[PDB]
């Protein structure tokens, strides 16, 4: 598919088995997902932005849908404003810019 | 061209008729450049992002070339971690994911 920009980029993902909307953003170089009770082990992280930093469990390997494409690495969950899909998972759907 | 997203799209920008280089950034809505000297009128904004929330330079129609395409648009000034081509201006270009 081919997503303009007239508007957020926002798709459903499919994560943890829930479904949730996210911003597919090429400014980010990780993928960080509103807090959520994902299963199993995560290491202490802090990431920033425009703003400062803020603190977020990393997961390992947590296989995620991304507008019905199956992606799987590092997810960071916190209290982001917004769910938010970085490059980590964009290449491996094959995402591009182009103009 | 087509821009995949194994590294940072950064590309070379002109603004104020100086070179910098920028972050291609679709979790952006407006574009945000590092604090400079620039030609035209502003007036005091803020903007939030993954961190909280900065002062900036809020400069409306300002001309740019983001790797060599031109925009005309508004453009905010100050400290941002990394200077950002935000949707404001990656529509003007004509830019879009694809996947
Ligand atoms: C998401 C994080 C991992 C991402 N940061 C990064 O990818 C790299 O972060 C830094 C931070 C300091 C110095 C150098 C690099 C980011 O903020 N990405 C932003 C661009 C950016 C800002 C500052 C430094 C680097 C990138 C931007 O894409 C995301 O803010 C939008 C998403 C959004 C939309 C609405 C509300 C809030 C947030």
């Amino acid at each position: 598919p081919q997503i303009t920009l007239w508007k957020r980029p926002l798709v459903t993902i499919k994560i943890g088995g829930q479904l949730k909307e996210a911003l597919l953003d090429t400014g980010a170089d990780d993928t960080v997902i509103e807090e959520m009770s994902l299963p199993g082990r995560w290491k202490p992280k802090m990431i920033g932005g425009i703003g400062g930093f803020i603190k977020v469990r990393q997961y390992d390997q947590i296989i995620i849908e991304i507008a019905g494409h199956k992606a799987i690495g590092t997810v960071l969950v916190g209290p982001t404003p917004v769910n938010i899909i970085g490059r980590n998972l964009l290449t491996q759907i094959g995402a591009t810019l182009n103009f």
